């Protein structure tokens, strides 16, 4: 019982990481009042009580939990040019600021970036080496936004990216499979790999959220890439049903053909049934059929080999449950923590009429994507 | 000045549901939290009223001073054993006598008041005091059941309100047409074996009350056909909610001829709201606030009363807001809502759209 | 009765300034942890719950509150330079910034700072003109500390100096009295002043609080200035009998020697009894005292002509109290609200060792300054 | 680099108690009205910061930091009636209440109030036994203002005389003492052991502040006890000066003269120079000099055997700092941390004239309690 084999990536600094006075996002100027109370849309809370739930529910105990270890900026110049690095660490030693779209930083938010991505890549490289079956890595900031040159939507450093090429460059790995199941496109991600056949990039995504207007099925990638970048976008109110179905018609045969030798995926949940930056029905449940088949896939392709990277989740009530559901899963075991919401949430899902027109739109997706 | 009242009292904001994470009671597993708690927080309201201060708009509002109603008023809804219950935990440490409405000390005395900003809009409209209202009540009101408080509402404001009305005015018609995205089921019950009042809610399907549609509830006995539920799918857009007014509110008003329309005004079907998945913006409540004007310039001589009920974005629900009390006084002002761009792009894609029409078209037809 | 002669000067813009996000009043940073819920030390409720509740208590339905309107770039010329107010307003129109020494503000905070001034300014308009007999300014952001050229504690704006300059202006008043008792000094009023006969400045302060290690009796103004600024500094933990007998020994024989044709109180309600920001023990029942003796020293002095303007306050909770008690000891009126801690307050008063002592101290000073 | 002999014991579970919704400690009503940010005052955050700056100080890597373990009803009973016990687990059963007064409490308060008084317990054993030199044990909800059958001043058990009672019963410890530097008095240490020679227990507290209006100069103990309780009460607007010479022409002199088998620290943080709860000057350097100060008596006197067990403090913003400051002289290092108010409350601190005075009365208290 006692130990299990999956690793827990947390360190501190994640939570001091601060994007600055906002009203959700909304920043203050203008007409928008300051908030009186919870100020920021990525607080710190929205990640801190996951891991507090964690630790209330007995699990640590059971966890492989290694101190956290920054990256380095050699690591992020596999990725980064050096000119936004220095940028970048000069208005981090300063006051902060914003170099990109809606990506603000405080003073010292360099070094947190450092160590957000650090939590990213030694997952990755503690699962590769097999020091552990599988792995959940807390990382704040979040990474899956970021552009080579341009930090976007919270994200300031390429976390997933990095890690995998910090991976590369230590052990080589021939091909790794990323699934992005943030509610939000993992523009990000796509972008670093978009004309690489090394990498398959999947994100499943709310249709026009973020970046705004963006849907993606026909972005399929370029050059040697061509193929082997995924995108499925989903209708606004999708729940379960919706979600299952794109995993088990376009996800799950994808991965198969393209047989990756690790499975990274990219975890926000964002997509939860009461987030307010997404439109989605996703609950606790929900994320263990996602995590089973994502862990049922890693068993029959390589080895067990699965990374989990945290990206979004804004709702500081809710998002602790379906990140202790998802590493329960990872983890085999089950604890006495009771969602309040699980029977809600089950009820509030779409009706027949709906699920089935939603699984009409994700077959034609997957005619598109997969022939 | 506008010929638009806005009612709106400070005590509205010191009522408080006690301590939740959104609105999940704390207990073993919900940790209590750290910044805001609760869910109907006190600046979910009033952040409306501090940025239609900010905008000068209410230089031409008429504002009268908050009067609350009085036990005599609440049992033309409400039975006496429910109001004695309330007062009595309201005069110790509050309590909750009902399916998620806490409420702590002195919450009675709140609560009159918010039926009273209510009362006193539908009264100064029918009197012709103003052409049309807005009523920032908090606690809110419509899934009260004469019997038993429900979703954060305390008292049934608006059937209060009409009762009043009633009692002094004798209204033979009236419509509520209930925006909030949840399902107003306390107008609902007090009004549905009556002809008197239409009440239609549009509302998303299965939210709250939890898994709860509702088009076959169409009322009973002399109520028979006077209630409409139009359940719309999680995710609705703009495009979506103007058509369900377009072919089922609206002709619905046409048929019934209602004296007055009351407009229960939830606000959170926003595109941020943590407690719904629609996708409204300041610019979709400009239109449906246009629709209701319309509609009560056709068949009421513009009386239009609008009352608040949910909406639980802090900081964009103001915007909301702001769009709708610059629609009732005919003026706009200098505020830009930030987001207009941002959640025009969010909005659904036309092959959603089409379906949802189709399902909008259907209930139409089954509606009359 | 019915209306009063009390007006009450707020706008809702002053609740908009925003110092950013600091834990208390300290910057984040490396050591810092970013706070969670309340940001900030001046927070807009330290002065929002004020209003609130003058507004719950029915007292508002008796006062006159006329629209806020700002001062002007030129009534802040008067006392600025025109090089600070350009500074201001170019980093009011790109994201905010920091001037000075702890005095953080957010895009568009020159424009709520000329509202502020512009709510002082107006008090002390109304009252000259006769428009009512006193008035309470809600000012935020504050202003006593602002110097000439240098933004300081919270103050972006000289709010006094300027209601003083306009009003000089408009009406040619000869000689004005501030007495300023917010528990910190008042360091700005005393700068713009303090060469000059026109205005006697009177602080009365913490020792060494703010400007950290200043007590200041012996700085008692230059030139045709000399005699008319005084500095009280009180010993940290003092209440409401060293607060009174300074007000009593010191302040009112100031006023009584100089004949103002004004005075204005600035107005901090920081010497609270549970602010963080500083050691006092007053409460709202000595504000009530205080504030009648500033009444009564204006009924003798200058025909009741008395204007109060807010300062500092960083208790949310208790701050609302004690501005309410001066609001309603201006209109001469009672009303329904119950402090609920004026009992415990009263038994946290010193004993009487303390007290004796804190008496020889302000004697000690008032054998000095007078 | 290796590990220090200091003990620190925090369990997560401490930092979900809650007293419900206070603006400060004030009930809410009719003219106080609900606050918006921050509610209460004993809020989660005025502890858990202190644990988060000690774990970005990277000081608990060289800690010994056990598994928090609550006290048994057993161990309860030895302080507080069974009525009492009884009635809190009933009203903590249902959804909270408050026993006593100024004590509220949440649904599940009584398990939080059993683990918060085992770290007490577990940290003195822990001295006592050798498996540490010294201890500091973060509990909340505190203890020293507990009465045997009413609760009081946030405080639902009486941590440090469970924890004392609990190790008389395992190990037969025959004097101890207890030094409460708490701003406020620790009339439930006092209570506990009044009548009793094997304790001696020491308040330093703000004369009149809480309980309010008591200053117990005259209070020293009945019976057997007599002589053996000792009240400092200093005036409000004391400093480290005053402090620093009240323990040591009073502390000091009695705890040689009792020669105490262990010293217990009741350490609230709360006379810190921005504490909303009290009037006092206290800052990071001047726990330095106290910590040291109880540090030299424990090492000539019980061989170094003292717990600190952690009651008040309501500055979010500096009892970390302070928190630090005593850590960092129980384990003998320093950190990388910078107190960025060490310059200001220095400046702050009184000047000649008063410190001359208190002097005086804290030697009036000197000549009527040792001589
Ligand atoms: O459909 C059942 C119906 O029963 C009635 O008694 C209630 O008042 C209605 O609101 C409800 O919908
Ligand atoms: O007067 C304003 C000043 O008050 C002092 O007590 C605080 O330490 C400073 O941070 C603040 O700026
Ligand atoms: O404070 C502790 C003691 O105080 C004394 O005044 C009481 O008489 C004692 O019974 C009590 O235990
Ligand atoms: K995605
Ligand atoms: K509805
Ligand atoms: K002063
Ligand atoms: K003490
Ligand atoms: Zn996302
Ligand atoms: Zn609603
Ligand atoms: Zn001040
Ligand atoms: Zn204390």
């Amino acid at each position: 019982g006692t130990m299990s084999n999956t690793g827990f990536y947390t360190h501190e600094s994640t939570f001091w990481h601060s994007t600055g006075v906002q009203a959700l996002y909304f920043p203050i100027g203008e007409w928008v009042q300051p908030p009186s109370g919870t100020y920021g849309a990525d607080t710190p809370e929205t990640k801190r009580r996951f891991l507090n739930l964690l630790r209330m529910s007995g699990l640590t105990d059971r966890l492989v939990m290694p101190a956290g270890e920054p990256v380095t900026v050699e690591d992020c110049l596999r990725i980064h040019p050096a000119d936004y690095i220095r940028r970048f660490k000069e208005a981090s030693d300063a006051g902060g600021g914003d170099l990109g779209m809606l990506a603000p930083f405080s003073k010292g938010g360099f070094e947190i970036a450092l160590m957000s991505a650090g939590l990213a890549r030694a997952a990755i490289d503690d699962v590769l080496t097999g020091k552990v079956r599988n792995a959940y890595a807390l990382s704040r900031p979040a990474g899956h936004h970021c552009l080579p040159d341009t930090p976007m939507g919270f994200c300031l450093l390429a976390n997933i990216p990095i890690a995998i090429e910090a991976a590369r460059a230590r052990h080589g790995i021939e091909r790794v499979a990323v699934v992005d199941w943030d509610v939000h496109h993992g523009n990000g991600t796509q972008a670093c790999y978009y004309d690489r056949s090394d990498v398959l990039t999947i994100s499943v995504h709310q249709d026009r959220c973020f970046p705004p207007g963006y849907s993606g099925v026909e972005e399929r990638g370029e050059g040697a890439g061509l193929g082997h970048n995924i995108n499925i976008p989903l209708p606004a109110g999708s729940g379960q049903d919706t979600y299952v179905h794109a995993f088990e018609t376009i996800v799950l045969p994808a991965l198969d053909r393209y047989r990756p030798d690790l499975i990274v995926v990219a975890s926000g949940l964002d997509a939860n049934a009461v987030d307010p930056l997404a439109r989605m029905l996703l609950f606790s449940e929900s994320y263990r059929v996602l995590t089973g088949m994502m862990m049922d896939a890693a068993d029959r392709l390589c080895e067990g080999r699965l990374a989990v990277v945290h990206e979004g989740g804004y709702s500081e009530a809710y998002v602790p449950f379906c990140g202790q559901a998802i590493v329960e899963t990872l983890a085999g075991v089950r604890t006495g923590v009771v969602d309040p919401e699980l029977e809600m949430f089950a009820l509030w899902q779409p009706g027949d009429r709906i699920n089935r027109f939603h699984r009409e739109l994700v077959d034609e997706m997957a005619a598109v994507l997969l022939g």
